[PDB]
């Protein structure tokens, strides 16, 4: 069965494809089953096929994006914009609504438009990856550093548009975004902030401009197709030092988090975004499950102890990085050792003190925390055959008790559905993103189904407990949006009203973040 | 003539007033000319009467705000929400559209809902002033400090809603805003972020929630009436030190800014928001114009030399504050002395070194920069009889040539229209808010029209040079918004569409930020 936009005939679709090829050129429109396989979710969730694209269109310019959008409006064809389309764990490039055309802006709009050394920023097209920006900065001998997520192959822009995160002091990517250019759902182009002022040099200097401040509305959003974005870049410090603290017990989570808060809330002595990773996360980065346990079920405790002993890691492993002149690093490290050294069984290691296998994660963090992009974390996906993951990502207060409750709630469903729970707390000033990655064999229909059902349960149970997700998978966007329903779904109704006003024909990424335009509401898509 | 809402009769307005009284109480609805005098712009702009309220309603609660909004929809009555209505320099409490009813939320919705010591936040109603919050923190022996603008009588909430600024490291108020509750234009209530998740404790912990991030759309905005807002609060550091650098020559501006940028962009050694104030700003804070000059026209060079010599101040005066352990402060201050000391004629003073009349501004800044609110700056308005100001507030790159260009441009016109130009550059990481206060005799219709005409010319002339304003007066909002016209006025068209979608009846603060709903567009008020 050929994949078709909803309500659009074989004939009408064929004509639209031709219109698209007129805009972007023949090579840059894909529509055959073989070509579209590469744009399916690499880590499919649920037994049944879902999230099927009808085509991929690769524009080279904003003008072409505007014409594509105009064509889509005429035919009623949905358009799902992506940058590099590496949102793996949340759907990959795949559209929320089957039958949508992917607009893969980053294939050809991949220019670094500006890196400004004096004011420390970049103006970027969506195709710029973190590796690309890294190469630029190195080549020019920049005094700037980037902030990258765990995997460097994504888009500086794309990641920011999903409010993704890295681990330097610039880790909150949307916080550092300054200025954007967007194609709105009927094809009009708009610049935000000081970019709305012709001839301004301040587009990447002052984010707000004048009047209502809208850039946030284009994040986790279906209100347009972004074609340019600025981002502030931090100055590279003179020196840095990373460290690991291993903690022996599952139960240490509470005290680790409680001790952490006062050292983090003022951005010193914990300067970077610390990560607190469980043994499953760290073992999966350097080893296969079968090294520790052959068995269909939850890993017994003795296999867990062997993981820890062989990798010389704790159940909970805390990684951080310090920056500045060497005497500042030594003061801050001293404080960190003193505070966390109050937990029995804690041991400390700098990035100069491990050369073993279990220390590979530390060396990888030391790269990432210094703005050096890496793909070593891809090795997690070799944990089991045909490995995929999904991200269940609740927000947590920086409170040890809350963090333990979340860990216990997630652990228990993980056990019930037979899926390993790899945990990574990403610690902001006043909150943590509690990222729960579930690694599974994507070829087994039953495992894909258990992933879906387990995660649907976790979203509901976490919400009954007062926790919501910061970000989620295509498969869960409706369920997650249904949890933010204070005042009888006030927030959703507001988003629908705006959606319907800007997108009267229901073209752009319908269903993103549970937000469906009028023509799609009330349906089972 | 009685001031009446456009298109609304005496009889209908009388009916709507009684309904307002049914909601809030007779005592809480003001509608006589005498009662309304105190809600006129205290620093009026233009010779002709403008910005006339028809009434003032003071609601006790969110529910009452909802009822008021419902009434105003049924009767076609525009509503102008304020918190404390101290937006002096930009309109005071007066509505952009004459005939609107002011909803003074802050009169009775003035509760501190929560101050959380552990996570460092406050949840506030709109009537909490900076003084009120300071008093709370002092009374409870808090380890937190607030961040305040120059005058403490404003609203933590109201100031943030106009994207106002203060001077500690938390001086970007909008950056630290975390969660809000808002009554939308037809009377529905919504909570943003994690507050949309029933029972979440993270409303003031994690700003974004899930899906498109909307809070910024309620700043400089007419999309709702805000009833609660969260803000982060910084921990008080163990020590601080403030300093003043005087620079003798107007031409020193370029070099000052160019030396400043590398000391600021990393937040160290310039940790706080420095301010660079000219002699007219500082002299006006401590003296009357007639002490220095009592002739016609702009002050002569000799008179300016006298202000400087008598006050022991420069033409340009740089104020900053340093925070932390004493050895860190000393290291940072040594670095600041070394850099700025290259400018011939620069002199340095700490808050411990000057107790004279000229040093009164340094003493005030030492309070403000440590979150101690003050009203001493109100003395600026005694510079001339019936004194008032208007703020012309262009954004500048943190570049000396740019700042110098802006200063000369503004000075040329100030001189041409015989208005004294007091300057305060407010220095962010990558930008400056170049606040130009023109102080004038508000009683004289000539002076008020010259203010109006001069500022209109400056808005145009700045925009021709590629500069736009971050914030502006009622009288200038149309003109300022007209400058942000990239892409054939795309930004404004986008705002108008959202406005019409959320506010089908055109009720909330029509004209705020140049954004008029359909029923008022093209009418010229
Ligand atoms: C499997 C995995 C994933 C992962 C990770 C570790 C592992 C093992 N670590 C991450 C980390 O440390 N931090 C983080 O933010 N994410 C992490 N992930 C998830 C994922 O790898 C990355 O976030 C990746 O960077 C995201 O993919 P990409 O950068 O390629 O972004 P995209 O797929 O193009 O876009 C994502 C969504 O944003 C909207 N979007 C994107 N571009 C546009 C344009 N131009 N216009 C409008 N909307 C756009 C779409 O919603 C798109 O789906
Ligand atoms: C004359 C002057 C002004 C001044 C200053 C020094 C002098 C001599 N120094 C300032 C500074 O250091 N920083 C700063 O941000 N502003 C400074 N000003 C300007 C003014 O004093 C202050 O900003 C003052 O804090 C603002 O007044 P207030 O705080 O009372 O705020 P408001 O008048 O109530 O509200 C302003 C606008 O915001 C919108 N608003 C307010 N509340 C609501 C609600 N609840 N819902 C919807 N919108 C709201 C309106 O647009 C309102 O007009």
């Amino acid at each position: 069965t050929r994949t078709l936009p909803p309500g659009v005939s074989d004939e009408r679709f064929d004509a639209a494809l031709q219109r698209f090829r007129d805009v972007v050129g023949d090579k840059w429109v894909l529509s055959t089953a073989d070509e579209l396989e590469a744009f399916r979710d690499p880590y499919p969730v649920g037994a049944a096929e879902a999230n099927l694209p009808s085509a991929v269109v690769s524009p080279e310019s904003t003008e072409q994006v505007q014409d594509i959008v105009r064509i889509a409006n005429e035919y009623g064809i949905p358009l799902s914009p992506v940058s590099t389309g590496k949102n793996n764990g949340y759907g990959g490039a795949a559209p929320r609504l089957s039958g949508s055309v992917i607009v893969k802006t980053g294939e050809r709009m991949n220019r670094i438009l500006e890196v400004n050394e004096k004011y420390g920023y970049a103006l970027l097209e969506p195709g710029v990856t973190y590796f690309d920006l890294y190469e630029y900065l190195q080549s020019h001998d920049s005094g700037l550093m980037l902030d990258c997520p765990d995997l460097g192959w994504g888009s500086v822009v794309g990641n920011t548009l999903d409010r993704g995160v890295g681990y330097t002091p610039y880790g909150d990517h949307f916080m550092w975004q300054t200025g954007l250019e967007v194609v709105l759902p009927q094809g009009e182009v708009m610049r935000t902030g000081m970019g709305a002022l012709p001839g301004s040099d301040a587009w990447q200097l002052f984010p707000y401009g004048f009047g209502p401040f809208p850039d946030g509305m284009f994040t986790q959003s279906n209100l347009g197709i972004v074609t340019k974005m600025g981002i502030a870049l931090m100055q590279r410090p003179p020196a840095s030092q990373s460290f690991l603290i291993t903690f022996d017990k599952e139960e240490d989570l509470e005290q680790i988090v409680d001790i952490m808060l006062p050292l983090r809330i003022n951005m010193a002595p914990l300067q970077n975004v610390p990560v607190l990773r469980n043994i499953f996360m760290d073992a999966a980065a350097v080893s296969k499950r079968t090294e520790w346990f052959d068995g269909d079920g939850p890993m017994p405790a003795e296999a867990i102890e062997r993981m820890k002993k062989d990798l010389d890691l704790g159940f909970w492993n805390f990684y951080g990085t310090l920056y500045g002149p060497p005497p500042l690093i030594e003061m801050y490290y001293g404080m960190i050792k003193e505070a966390f050294g109050k937990i029995p069984g804690a041991r400390f290691f700098t990035h100069e003190e491990r050369d073993d296998r279990g220390g590979h994660v530390l060396q990888d963090r030391h790269k990432i925390n210094n703005g050096i992009p890496s793909l070593d974390e891809l090795q997690l996906l070799d944990w089991v055959p045909n490995g995929g993951h999904i991200g269940f990502s609740p927000v947590s207060a920086p409170d040890g008790r809350e963090a333990m409750k979340q860990f216990e709630m997630v652990r228990n469903r993980a056990n019930e559905y037979n899926k390993d729970y790899a945990a990574q707390f990403i610690i902001g000033l006043r909150e943590m993103h509690h990222v729960c990655l579930f690694i599974y064999d994507t070829a087994i229909p039953e495992a894909r189904e258990e992933i879906l059902q387990m995660t649907k349960v976790l979203v509901r149970e976490a919400a009954e407990a007062g926790y919501g997700e910061y970000r989620t998978h295509n498969a869960l966007m409706d369920d997650v949006m249904a949890t933010f329903n204070w005042g009888d779904g006030a927030l959703l109704k507001f988003h629908e009203k705006i959606k319907d006003a800007l997108d009267p024909n229901g073209i752009i990424a319908p269903g993103k973040s549970g937000i469906w335009s009028q023509r799609f509401r009330g349906q089972n898509l």
